[PDB]
RNA sequence: AGACA
RNA sequence: UGUC
């Protein structure tokens, strides 16, 4: 075993140039205030919707004054207004026709306050509202036994990033990592039925483009992973026509058919195929790697953030997260392009580089013990899954820019 | 469904 | 079962 540390000087980039450093809460918060968010989201009706069941709560009236104040002084959104509106019942029709309302009141956003666990109900909801609107979902059981200063600090995160905005994205060296990144692959949603997922990010760690393939069967898997994939990369060109794509990395995870070496085949294929198409370099460097959580590291004895445990030239481990024990990460070289003088120099890039997309989650303050490129992937899985299981609404890529722009998936 | 181990 |  043979191990080194990934550079252990990063900052986020935030509002107006100004730079934080990673994992430091309190300077990211005063950061904000100060210099905004990296993207402020532009608003359209400046109008936020509150949609619950509770009364003249002394709650909903701290709470609302707490996103309010801060919706305005930590991310720099102004003259916002929030109406509130309620219904009688905790049941569907209910709580939708005051959605309804709020909608066609003109609203940029909702959020929705449940009072109960309730998966039936709320993934019908949630299935309805992200084909309407930008949406925020709460529960009152939650937001009782919870500090409201935390509660809002991290709902806004995500609340604001559904509405367009970016708190912030990594401060890359341009020279370093990949043009961009594609994480890809499948999820099981019952036994014969899979659906593939293609989503392109860039080496900042934003998202700029997400296709999702018709739940399928299983069978026809390397058909829809290679039609999705292509649907990415075109959606993302037409998006971002004058870009040269040189080195692309792939990022293949979720839980999925096992058939391996015949994935890597087709992946290969898909590349070859979008050369030839001139969507990417002709001379393309390219490597596909499978992240895959492991078990838990132990070092024996009497393991810092950012480790790269060398398993052999083809497998590492990494740490993600401070032991302060840590489920690290499995990273996999399956398949690439790279010259050997080049390789080792390659491998530790694309090591950093998804370290570095662990450190940029949107769901809060604290980014996962994943990277973006498999985080994402899987809440997509998790809200398209439920929605199968429980009859909601249909979720829609091609059919509006929104859904294949915007991590309505937070 | 505020999230994170 | 914990953390803010
Ligand atoms: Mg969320």
């Amino acid at each position: 075993m043979e191990y080194k540390i990934v550079e252990n000087g990063l900052t986020y980039r935030i509002g107006n140039g100004a730079s934080v450093p990673i994992s430091n809460t309190g300077e990211l918060i005063k950061g904000l205030r100060n210099y905004g968010p990296y993207e402020v989201p532009s608003l359209k009706y400046n109008q936020i919707a509150l949609i619950h069941n509770n009364q003249f709560s002394s709650l909903i009236n701290q709470l609302k004054s707490q996103i309010s104040s801060k919706i305005d002084e930590v991310w720099h959104i102004h003259n916002i207004n929030i109406s509130e509106f309620i219904y009688d019942s905790p049941h569907f029709d209910s709580i939708k026709s005051q959605v309804d309302n709020a909608i066609d009141t003109g609203v940029d956003g909702i959020m929705l306050v449940l009072p109960e666990y309730n998966t039936p109900l709320y993934y019908k909801l949630k299935s309805y509202l992200i084909n309407s609107i930008p949406s925020q979902f709460m529960r009152y059981d939650i937001l009782s036994n919870r500090n409201l200063t935390f509660y809002v600090d991290n709902l806004l995160v995500q609340f604001v990033s559904k509405l367009g905005g970016k708190p912030w994205i990594l401060n890359v060296d341009p020279e370093k990592g990949s043009d961009i990144i594609i994480g890809t692959g499948a999820t099981r949603i019952d036994n014969v039925n899979l659906f593939c997922f293609a989503m392109v990010f860039k080496k900042d760690g934003t998202m700029l483009w997400n296709e999702i393939s018709p739940i399928v069967t299983s069978s026809e898997y390397l058909t829809y992973l290679k039609s999705t994939i292509k649907k990415v990369v075109y959606g993302f060109k037409k998006s971002n026509p004058d870009w040269d794509v040189e080195k692309l990395t792939l990022h293949v995870s979720g839980k999925r058919p096992k058939m391996k070496d015949g994935e890597t085949k087709i992946l290969k294929e898909t590349v070859e195929e979008l050369k030839k198409q001139e969507m990417v370099s002709r001379d393309v460097k390219y490597a596909i790697l499978h992240l895959n959580e492991t078990h838990p590291f132990w070092v024996m004895g009497d393991p810092y953030e950012g480790t790269k445990v060398k398993l052999s030239s083809k497998r590492y481990l990494l740490t993600l997260l401070q032991p302060y024990p840590i489920k690290p990460l499995s990273v996999e070289i399956v398949s690439d392009n790279w010259t050997s003088e080049e390789y080792y120099h390659n491998v530790h890039e694309i090591l950093d580089e998804i370290y570095y997309l662990s450190k940029m989650n949107w769901r809060g303050f604290r980014s996962r013990n994943l990277p973006v490129t498999v985080n994402y992937p899987k809440l997509v899985a998790g809200i398209i899954a439920n929605v199968n299981r429980y009859g909601g609404y249909p979720i829609n890529p091609e059919g509006n820019r929104s859904l294949q722009t915007n991590p309505w998936f937070l």
